[PDB]
């Protein structure tokens, strides 16, 4: 009954300006190609709607389910059908359908302009109205990222005020600015991809595969608190993201303050670290908790062969409850191996699990179990290895020809993929030699599996929508944890008739000579994922030889008095040589 007035609660617990940054996100991540004007219309409806609740709850309307008030105004949205189309029929439905239906039509990759920052626009706007341009700042990052984590998406508002402030009071505004929103924007990235890693693995794997990876996680990040305050938390943390993902943000956010002021009320049990974070108003508390460092390892903790290798019990207390106590081997084991990535943890878990399915059937299981670490080993030297490979050759070739030489190694085993994605999935992997060869010996395994898994997670959401590969689809799908070493050991892929050559992607226009140096890379990529559609068992020297040509020619017409003339006319012998050299 009276917190029937779910609205008003919401409005009353987060306050008027995080409230309507948070309908305005939700707007923005199902409306996408809404303008602004439109979403601030119903932002304001809905706030005033609000007001009206927190007044009297008992005002006709004020009892809805906040999430049904929200779905019942996109329904009013007389453009819905015109822009959405389909989308206008999850309005027959009835909730929770509705909104399942509504997140169905969410657009992960609804390529949308680039925002290409105007230093001194940018501050005349947020010097005229600092409300609307942060405003206008969450709806077009929510539009492009409609899985971005909402409260996350305020705070980075709030964090980067500052930065408008210093910046735009500057006579060089673009000299202040630029490096700042390149930071601003590779956070926000990354974020990107966790979030909508998380949301997948609710969606594809279900709740509790969060859950494990929370565990795992927290576990490393809180290695003094007790088992079950991790599993409070991770509980707490995963209801905090599913109600993210299924676009309840108000809730969300509410949950989330809630989880944020229980950690804060508990920091003496959960880690040291966390004393920074609570004293900050609370979506920079969040944010400081979200970030916080690794607690030290405690003294004290029993190796892990006395619970299970030693102990003569394992296979009683494994068949007693098979969960709890391979959670508890989850969680001891991450607590004490902050080095270790957390996908890597559930691997060992996942062996620990299936050794114990052997050995317990078994006449005696002692003598089988007793060993099983020296059996898990090769979990944890096949990260390190690929580790090592893989940064050796990075460290060779620098990011761009690391980027190249994972071109040529995803078009072999997943050929069918678009170009664009082969290109797009093969350049962020190659920045994860970037992002971690350089960091310490105990960060790297953490940081390099992590980022694996946000960029497959993100090859794997693009090819749901249109499956092309059985191989991709395999390792996209069989296995949340094992989704990694799955790609990793795809060779070329068979099964794939080649296509002819592609010759479009050989043959440019005069205005390739003034592209920014990125778009000129992804040109060459572009092509180069061509070559190995068309030849994928061409040589190292046949694909050497043939960029080299493709260089030299771009060169040589970007010289040339008539630039287009030069393409036009002599871009034939490009096409020409480049088939004869994969002869
Ligand atoms: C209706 C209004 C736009 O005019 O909605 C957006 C507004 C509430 O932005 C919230 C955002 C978190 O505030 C940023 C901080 C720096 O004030
Ligand atoms: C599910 C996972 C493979 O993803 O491996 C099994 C294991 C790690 O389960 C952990 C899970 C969080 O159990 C915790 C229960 C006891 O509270
Ligand atoms: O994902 C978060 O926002 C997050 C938020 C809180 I509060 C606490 C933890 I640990 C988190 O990991
Ligand atoms: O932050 C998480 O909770 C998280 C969850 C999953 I599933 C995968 C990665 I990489 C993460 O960082």
């Amino acid at each position: 009954d009276t917190h029937k007035s779910e609205i008003a609660h919401r409005f009353n617990d987060l306050g008027e300006e995080n409230f309507q940054g948070l309908v305005l996100i939700a707007f923005s991540q199902y409306l996408q190609q809404c303008p602004f004007d439109e979403h601030v219309k119903l932002v304001k409806e809905l706030t005033e709607f609000a007001k009206t609740c927190v007044a009297d709850e008992s005002h006709a309307g004020c009892d809805k389910s906040l999430h049904t008030l929200f779905g019942d105004e996109l329904c009013k949205v007389a453009t819905l059908r015109e822009t959405y189309g389909d989308m206008a029929d999850c309005c027959e439905k009835q909730e929770p359908e509705r909104n399942e239906c509504f997140l169905n039509h969410k657009d992960d990759s609804p390529d949308l302009p680039k925002l290409k920052p105007e230093p001194d626009t940018l501050c005349a706007e947020f010097k005229a109205d600092e409300k609307k341009f942060w405003g206008k700042y969450l709806y077009e990052v929510a539009r492009r990222h409609p899985y971005f984590y909402a409260p996350e998406l305020l705070y980075y508002a709030n964090k980067y005020n500052g930065v408008f402030q210093e910046c735009c009071q500057a006579e060089d505004k673009g000299a202040c600015l630029l490096p700042k929103i390149d930071a601003m924007r590779e956070k926000v990235l990354a974020s990107s991809a966790r979030q909508r890693l998380r949301c997948a693995s609710i969606q594809k794997f279900g709740e509790r595969a969060l859950k494990a990876w929370s565990v795992a996680r927290l576990s490393q990040k809180f290695p003094k608190a007790d088992f079950t305050d991790v599993t409070k938390i991770v509980t707490d943390l995963t209801k905090v993201h599913k109600e993210c993902c299924h676009g309840d943000l108000l809730e969300c956010a509410d949950d989330r303050a809630d989880l944020a002021k229980y950690i804060c009320d508990h920091q003496d049990a959960l880690s040291s670290k966390l004393k920074e974070c609570c004293d900050k108003p609370v979506l920079e508390k969040s944010h400081c908790i979200a970030e916080v460092d690794k607690d030290a390892v405690p003294e004290n903790l029993p190796p892990l062969t006395a619970d299970f290798a030693e102990d003569k019990e394992v296979c009683k207390n494994y068949q007693e409850a098979k969960d709890v106590f391979l959670g508890s081997f989850l969680y001891e084991y991450s607590r004490r191996h902050p080095e270790y990535a957390v996908s890597v943890l559930l691997r060992l878990a996942k062996e620990y699990e299936a050794t114990l399915e052997d050995c317990c059937a078994k006449e005696d299981p002692h003598a089988c179990y007793a060993t099983v670490f020296d059996k898990l080993k090769h979990l944890v030297d096949e990260p390190q290895n690929l580790i090592k490979k893989n940064c050796e050759l990075f460290e060779k070739h620098g990011e761009y020809g690391f980027q190249n030489a994972l071109i040529v190694r995803y078009t072999r085993k997943a050929p069918q993929v678009s170009t664009p994605t082969l290109v797009e999935i093969s350049r962020s992997l190659g920045k994860v030699g970037t992002k971690c060869c350089a960091k310490p010996e105990s960060e790297r395994m953490p940081c390099t599996e992590d980022y694996l898994s946000l960029i497959l997670n993100r090859l794997c959401v693009l090819h749901e929508k249109t499956p092309v590969s059985e191989k991709v689809t395999k390792c996209c799908t069989e296995s949340l944890v094992n989704r990694r070493p799955c790609f990793s050991d795809l060779t070329l892929d068979e099964t794939y008739v080649p296509k002819p050559f592609d010759e479009k992607f050989f043959t440019f226009h005069a205005d390739i000579c003034t592209l920014p140096d990125t778009e000129k890379q992804i040109k060459k990529q572009t092509a180069l994922v061509e070559l190995l559609k068309h030849k994928p068992k061409a040589t190292d020297e046949q694909l050497k030889t043939v960029m080299e040509n493709f260089v030299a020619f771009v060169d040589k017409c970007c010289a040339a008095d008539d630039k287009e003339g030069c393409f036009v006319l002599e871009g034939p012998k490009l096409v020409a040589s480049t088939q004869a050299a994969l002869a």
